[PDB]
């Protein structure tokens, strides 16, 4: 192929072909209509056949990278609608590309997708296909990064609901618990694939590899470590490539191991079978999420190859990595009930153990009672979950939740109020995720669901930063990110921020809103509380809370809802500026 682009046109079929480009222009181009979007994607469409017809058509043999960037350069309103953005367009690739992944937005605020049963089925029965599309668009124009092979696989689940449900007589009632099961995914898959992006936007490579070599010796303990690299390495290269954009290639590559995965599982994993028989999407999504292999019976101890052996100090300088990969595989492997962040945090230790110990005089000596230090990482997370579990249950979500606001807007009281309100809420739904799950299953799903919310946290921060306290511990590690957060204490160097009336204004809006968006305000106002008033002993806000609920509840319920909030109101806000000394 001297055509980039006819080859994955071949390779990939128009259908995909023409989702992974609309998802890309919705990605970078997040603000534009639907329409303006399914345009330029039968533009490059049209011009990607030209080029399989004829290899050496003029264009053919420039990058997607070049192709798919000269096509947005073309979008007239495009300064006006993005600013800063239009002057990528003055810049060579790959610098040109680089300024455009930089002007993507992480937070749009766009509408919340309020999905309505009767409209959306109609859309449905009229055009499968461009209702399929919408939804690629919908979704990936909110989350600019999401793994782009992953969200057709969405968006096929997506059809298979509406196809299925819109028959039922209640058609709301049966796809609408389907629709809200899915969100969780699709948000947990988003979630997870921004991590990815930012291993290796913010730690290099390596950092994503070694979240790889991790997670794929649990997956697959009976491969060798020769075929794990293989893996990963071919794995990171499809990341790096969703990551960066080039969303064709990631596509492309991604089936290539999926086709070689299955190609191979007889030195890989007996778990795979059920898997290599799906379509092609649905075929990478079960890799993705296979049951783990039983791990290979008679493995030596550890403690045999990493600190009991001679010439480990030697190995280690041979080949540093390989060395240490050569650990996170074999550690990883044995321990498939470790979660991956503890995994990685034992592999960082064993690199600061190996690394002191081997510039010492007798470093075997040194270096023999490592494994000492190690069990001293996977005990920390153990009683720190212990809490969290007994909290949740002693409180339910939305009340473990309330706790977290309190417990984040002190330790980091900072950052921005819509930031701390939407962490915490999630930070919250984790105990509903993993405390739930077996007493020994606890702490990898906690550890796991963190790593991501944390990193939520780290992004949106990162973007527009307040808090030295939330950097340093973004940027300082990222394993290390979950402890450094507990570790985090109130600061006496906050001067609390003023009173501000408006907000703790409650108007006769607050019965309109959906109960979501219900507690948002109130959460809301909790965190501005605690903003103001960051002293202030749960004793206190015990009341307070209580209060708000005290004259919602009174006026939402009011024979007249306004004049109600209107005198009722006030009362509450001289109430707890009494009450708050
Ligand atoms: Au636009
Ligand atoms: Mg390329």
């Amino acid at each position: 192929h001297k055509s980039e682009i006819a080859h994955r046109f071949k390779d990939l079929g128009e259908e995909h072909f023409k989702g992974l480009v609309l998802i890309a222009f919705s990605q970078y181009l997040q603000q534009c209509p639907f329409d303006e979007h399914v345009k330029l994607v039968n533009e490059l469409t049209e011009f990607a056949k030209t080029c399989v017809a004829d290899e050496s058509h003029a264009g053919c043999e420039k990058s997607l990278h070049t192709l798919f960037g000269d096509e947005l350069c073309k979008v007239a309103s495009l300064r006006e609608t993005y600013g800063d953005m239009a002057d990528c367009c003055e810049k060579q690739e790959p610098e040109r590309n680089e300024c455009f992944l930089s002007h993507k937005d992480d937070s749009p605020d766009l509408p919340k997708l309020k999905p309505d049963p009767n409209t959306l089925c109609d859309e449905f029965k009229a055009d499968e296909k461009k209702f399929w599309g919408k939804y690629l668009y919908e979704i990936a124009r909110r989350h600019p990064y999401f793994y782009a092979p992953e969200l057709l696989y969405y968006a096929n689940k997506y059809n298979g609901v509406f196809q299925e449900c819109c028959q039922a007589e209640d058609k709301g009632a049966c796809l609408l618990p389907k629709i809200e099961t899915m969100r969780e995914k699709v948000l947990t898959s988003s979630a997870r694939q921004r991590l990815r992006c930012a291993s290796i936007q913010k730690f290099g490579e390596r950092a994503l590899k070694a979240w790889s070599v991790a997670r794929l010796s649990q997956k697959f303990p009976k491969a060798e470590f020769v075929e794990v690299t293989k893996l990963v390495t071919d794995l990171t290269k499809v990341h790096k490539e969703c990551c960066h954009g080039d969303l064709l290639e990631c596509a492309d590559d991604r089936a290539d191991l999926a086709k070689y995965i299955c190609d191979n599982q007889d030195t890989i994993s007996s778990k795979l079978k059920e898997c290599c028989d799906k379509p092609l999407l649905e075929k990478s999504h079960c890799i993705a999420e296979v049951e783990k292999d039983a791990i290979p019976e008679n493995l030596p101890p550890l403690t045999a190859d990493f600190a009991e052996d001679k010439d480990v100090c030697k190995n280690y300088q041979e080949a540093k990595d390989a060395f240490l990969g050569s650990f996170l595989y074999e550690y990883s492997r044995r321990h498939p009930e470790y979660a991956v962040s503890v995994l990685l945090r034992l592999a960082k230790e064993y690199e600061a153990t190996l690394e002191e110990c081997c510039a010492k005089d007798d470093p075997h000596a040194c270096y023999s009672t490592v494994f000492d230090k190690l069990k001293h990482l996977v005990d920390e997370p153990q009683n720190l979950i212990k809490q969290n579990c007994d909290q949740f249950e002693k409180l339910g979500e939305y009340g473990f939740q309330n706790a977290l606001i309190v417990r984040y807007t002190r330790k980091v009281p900072q950052v921005s109020t819509p930031t701390l309100v939407e962490v915490s809420r999630s930070l919250g739904k984790v105990g509903t995720r993993c405390c739930t799950k077996p007493e020994s299953e606890r702490m990898p799903c906690t550890e796991d669901y963190l790593s991501l919310i944390l990193n939520r946290l780290c992004v949106l921060h990162e973007k527009t930063p307040v808090s030295e306290k939330v950097t340093k511990c973004c940027t300082e590690s990222l394993v290390n990110r979950r402890p450094c957060f507990s570790a985090l204490t109130p600061d006496e160097t906050y001067v609390p921020k003023a009173f501000d009336e408006k907000l703790f204004t409650f108007h006769a809006d607050i019965c309109t809103l959906p109960d979501t968006e219900k507690q948002i305000k109130k959460q809301t106002a909790l965190v501005e509380l605690l903003k103001h008033k960051p002293k202030a002993t749960e004793e206190q806000l015990k009341t307070v809370m209580e209060n708000f609920v005290a004259f919602v509840d009174k006026c939402c319920a009011a024979d007249d809802k306004e004049a109600c909030f209107a005198v009722e109101g006030p009362k509450l806000v001289v109430s707890t500026q009494t009450a708050l000394a």
